[PDB]
């Protein structure tokens, strides 16, 4: 078990009496008043006490990525690569080294919708018996920007107007597309963040990048520039902008719930830590600087290579505790790898440790059961807000004598201490410049597009569409249309005719028909269904309930957890039709003999709004996930235009629904159910 | 004539034409961190860059424990008349007297990124800036709250708010904990009844009522006393949403009552409310039926008429949204001459609570010195030091009593200095106990006095309301004890919502049955009384010649006063909102172009520019979430692919003329209630 440094720190408080925070068995649910009805009073330390604890319960939330859940979990190698790395949580056959994933968005306050279309974000912590090892990433390779002293300049931007604070967890409004039209730099994030990448189906589904180059340094100290990918088991799948936005009001804590009901009902999920090894004198051979965070590295040049698998197998047992107050670091660096003279990580560094202090209000953040290590700690750090323990050692300094040299200094000679690579140096003038290596900001957003699937592209320029209607500067508009026009001329004049603005002049300097690999979300095929979320519409009235549990069964058996929708809660009803919509599924059927209530009488019930039974069936099917009509339930598909046989839709008898409905999911999203420019 | 902000001058900051400095001067360039070399490590040494990262990191402060999400405007208070008989307040102290206000409007369990349009109380939170001390009047949209014992507040907030484990649901009442808590704690019944109806679900911060909620006290100059309860009524009129149109909305547009202030304010047309009082005699305080030191239980309009003392306008918007509205910090306990507390429990551990808070909020005792806090009455305390001191003060000798200072600051009292005064004849009798009066045991008369008091649709709202939140509930013992709670309010009530659990409700409890209704509790029975700052939205076409047409009848409705956005497949000549951006929830009324039926049938429904079916389902979402919906010329095959008859109450359909006239009457009514089915037929 993952936990097991945290249950000596588990508090019961099952068949005890209510104490007060210094002790004392205590009654706090009645104030000291003088008199019958009189006033409360100052001596009554029990309310006092309470109130205080309420009044002071809250910490101030991350300046970004405020909305996220976490998981924790057990990392597992597939071998030593000692030859690679001489990190201890690699060096070793089927070592099992302690995780805790923090996935999250990025505009997004506390209390912000799951389902908003952002950059994800994928903090992942190695509890090494070698030091904390933090991989703190994102769902996209590639970042917005180039130099970290430009992060506020992006956030600002991309958060909430600071007069109105308006709009939550969104980048549609000026400030945020003034940034990118004015930072070119940023339009290759934004077309990742406006595909499949930004609206992603959820946690599980997520494919995580360390974005950086990274340095993988052996016991002798010869290193090789790597880059972290976390691949996911589960493969890669999204929602579509419409169902995302429906989702975002019906269910805020969508991707939050898939995580807990997953590691509950046993189907826990995995990924497979792969990297790519790159030659130290290789780092401007492939046509762009490895040191570019707006540049990812093509699976073409260098394959992936897995090292192991993690697993998330056990949830928190406090929110606050655990996910709230965990606190990551990409400085949380141990002895095997090093960081990269990239201009975005070196100011990462600084500003993640910093944050620490306002979030934590003092520098013992470190002490919190979290955070902790597994490894030890030996240092001459003393005092401090909240000091947790009672340091043995009274000679605090270095060198001493009075202490024997103890804590010993350690390096790469001696004990096993971090080193930074022999190899590395400083050569050149000081100055507050980029490299010109780094002025190419517009061929590699032109090779992710053009290695997305026809239906997929569209969903790019549809949420650049939607996104940039909502610009009210049309200076803003025109400059924006300028960058995508540098981008792919195809790209530009599409958006142009959803703004009203005509400015297409083909600028062909960046442009290509390259393609790269897994790059794609839908392209691939599902691996395990293990998804699952599967409604099924019936109704109280004819007997459907015993035909619709006779599916529910069969459909499970698979591995699933199928819900039955009907009127109220009766013997196999999980939720009513009030309660559910087609937000929450993938897959939408209706069992045979469900009525007349999707277009007759039986649509006006007092028990759910005026026509929500139609509603969930006729949003599942403009959305593209595969529908489902059993016997009789031809007559709901009929009452809004879907004919029989087309993509997904299947109709029959009991089991020839189950086979084919299963097919649907492999796919998820039917793509032919979206209309292309150019029909 | 004057602005409300004036007073804000002195500390805002113009950037414009001004080269980037450091916090501690001097011009800089922040866009490049220093470098060891071309493509070299980043330098400690870069001051830079650490000053403008480590401001960014320090950023964020903790938001309010409760009321977190919410929006807040600066206006002006001006007295109706000389309220010195009723009051020695300074502010009721003349006729026409101006007095600056600042009001925040919010939820209560949602977090700082929640819902506008989520299912819950609503906070109504308004500072006086009086010239004799800041006034605050913290209340609420209900004029009833949870619980009787400020004590029990942590226990309702932990209940309500998201699950410990997990941290779900955000913003909403749909959970075992908190129908765990109102089973077990039977006076939140009557705020639940609330937060079920429109009250817990309004269409605007600005169509809301507002109430003080406990029983305070109105001291004369002479010390005599009167019992007093707050009022907010709203000169725009009570609407609230639906359900399942705030359930669309809420991820639609998240920011949607943040909006409607924002706009209503930017637009000239600013919102009103006239602050009424019900004054009550202090040997009269049991004679009503309750006790008066209840805050679970109102006092009738036809016990106690209102009586307006005057006016509060919000006209100017904040400038900075954190500066203003975010570290804004009110309390209840900012009191001045003239008005007094009661021995109300719950109101007696607010007065501790709030000034408590800020403490963690703000991270030291001087957050009253920030520009937003600070009074118009001058401050003169010996109060020293303190985190993020922004004074200098000039008297060396900080104590009292002092021959050095000679005697200053003074003590002001009832006959010197115009000092606050607690109410003379308040006495202090009995045994000091941990226990509640016998008074307060009454818990069900009341919640059935509000549910017979709405009309038979509205009734509705509420029985569906606890039938959906009560769906959620994975317990099978918390549905029962819940059912068991509500058959004591009303056996109706309780057999309606039974029906949805799939578990019987009995038996007939009549203890605390009634037939007794009270005025001015339904949000759908009285029309608006204006129909201004109400969102219209036209679904035309850019082909047919549409759009020119739909341009037509945007003006002659904007000059009515309504806010009115044309959509289209793009943004043409006259579009303001495209059909992808555009939904049935930003807007009160849905009115169909004539030549724009063509979106509704055929290839035109299929367009790479909007989802599939999405004028349709405008149109469709409008209709049943009672929205008046309207069509002119050939658009009424629009209302027919759907289902919907032309001559139906709320529907119209004609010419340029009949629905111009037809809509804007429509939208008195706001919502057309027998669109919806109740239970019966
Ligand atoms: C490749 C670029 C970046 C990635 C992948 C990234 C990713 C993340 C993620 C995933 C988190 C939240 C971690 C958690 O779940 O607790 C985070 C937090 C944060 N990031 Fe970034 N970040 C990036 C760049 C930056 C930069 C350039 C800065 C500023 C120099 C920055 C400053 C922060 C801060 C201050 C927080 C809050 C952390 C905390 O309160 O613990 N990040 N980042
Ligand atoms: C009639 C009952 C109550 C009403 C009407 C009420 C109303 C409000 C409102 C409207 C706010 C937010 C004010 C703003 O816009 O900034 C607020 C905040 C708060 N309330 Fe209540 N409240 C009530 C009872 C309580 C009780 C019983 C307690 C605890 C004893 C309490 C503790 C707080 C605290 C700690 C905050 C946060 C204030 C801040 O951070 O500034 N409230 N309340």
């Amino acid at each position: 078990d993952a936990r097991q440094r945290l249950k000596e720190v588990e508090v019961d408080d099952n068949g005890q009496f209510m104490t007060t925070d210094f002790g004392g068995n205590i009654e706090e649910q009645f104030s000291l008043k003088a008199g019958g009805r009189g006033s409360t009073l100052l001596e009554d330390f029990i309310f006092r006490q309470k109130l205080q604890h309420f009044d002071h319960e809250r910490i101030p939330e991350r300046v970004v990525h405020a909305r996220g859940a976490g998981a924790h979990g057990i990392f597992t190698s597939y071998g030593d690569w000692s030859n690679i790395t001489a990190a201890s949580f690699l060096g070793a056959k089927d070592k099992q080294t302690p995780v805790f994933v923090r996935f999250s968005t990025v505009a997004g306050s506390r209390g912000s919708a799951d389902t908003a279309r952002d950059v994800h974000g994928f903090a992942t912590r190695f509890y090494t018996d070698e030091g904390n090892f933090d991989i703190v990433g994102n769902n996209i390779p590639v970042f917005f920007i180039q130099d970290a002293i430009r992060f506020p300049d992006l956030i600002h931007s991309v958060k909430p107007s600071p007069d109105n604070e308006v709009p939550q967890a969104a980048t549609a409004h000026d400030s945020a597309w003034d940034f990118f039209s004015s930072q070119p730099s940023a339009l290759h994030t934004l077309f990742w963040a406006m595909s499949g990448n930004g609206i992603p189906r959820s946690y599980r589904h997520m494919d995580g990048f360390g974005i950086h180059t990274f340095r993988l340094v052996t016991e002798d100290g010869k290193s090789k520039l790597v880059k972290w990918h976390w691949k996911t088991k589960q493969g890669k799948a999204a929602l579509v902008w419409e169902e995302a936005q429906v989702l975002a009001g019906k269910n805020a804590d969508f991707h939050r719930q898939d995580l807990w009901d997953a590691i509950e009902s046993g189907n826990a999920p995995s990924w497979e830590l792969a990297v790519q090894l790159i030659d130290e004198d290789k780092a401007q051979a492939y046509g762009f600087d490895l040191l570019d965070p707006t540049k990812f590295l093509p699976e073409e040049f260098a394959p992936l290579q897995v090292l192991g698998e993690m697993t998330l197998n056990r949830n928190p047992m406090n929110y606050f505790a655990e996910t709230e107050q965990i606190s990551f670091q990409p400085g949380h660096i141990v002895r095997g790898v090093d960081f990269t003279e990239d201009p975005l990580l070196q100011g990462r560094l600084y500003s993640y440790l910093d944050t620490q202090l306002n979030r934590h209000r003092g520098p013992n953040f470190e002490q919190l059961p979290i955070n902790r290590p597994v490894s030890g700690v030996h240092n001459n750090h003393r005092d401090g807000q909240g000091q947790a323990w009672i340091h043995k050692n009274i000679h605090h300094y270095s060198p001493s004598y009075l202490n024997k040299g103890y804590p010993a200094q350690a390096n790469q000679t001696v004990g096993r201490g971090f080193f930074t690579t022999p190899g590395r140096t400083a050569s050149g003038v000081l100055n507050r410049e980029l490299s010109a290596t780094f002025d190419d900001h517009y061929t590699q957003p032109r090779l992710f597009f053009n290695s997305l699937t026809p239906v997929e592209q569209q969903f790019v320029i549809n949420a650049i569409r939607f996104e940039a209607s909502h610009v009210t500067n049309e200076q803003v508009k025109k400059n924006v249309l300028e960058q995508l026009n540098k981008i792919s001329n195809d790209v530009a004049k599409r958006v142009a005719v959803a703004l009203g603005l005509e400015a297409p002049q083909p600028d062909p300097t960046y442009y290509h028909n390259n393609v790269t690999r897994g790059v794609s979300i839908f392209n691939e095929s599902l691996p395990t269904i293990a998804t699952l979320r599967v409604g099924v519409l019936s109704t109280t009235k004819g007997g459907s309930l015993d035909k619709a549990k006779a599916l529910k069964e069969q459909l499970e058996k698979d591995g699933l957890k199928v819900t039955v929708i009907a009127e109220y809660l009766a013997s196999g009803v999980d939720q009513t039709y009030s309660a559910a919509d087609a937000t929450a599924f993938d897959a939408v059927v209706v069992a045979e003999g469900a009525e007349r209530v999707f277009s007759g009488k039986g649509a006006m019930s007092p028990l759910f709004p005026a026509g929500r039974p139609s509603q969930i069936l006729t949003d599942g099917y403009r959305w593209g996930k595969p529908v489902a009509a059993v016997g009789s339930a031809k007559k709901a598909l009929q009452s809004i235009g879907v004919e029989e046989k087309e993509a997904g839709v299947y109709a029959g008898a009991q089991d020839e629904v189950i086979k084919g409905v299963e097919e649907g999911l492999k796919v998820f999203k039917f793509l032919e159910r979206f209309a292309v420019d150019g029909d």
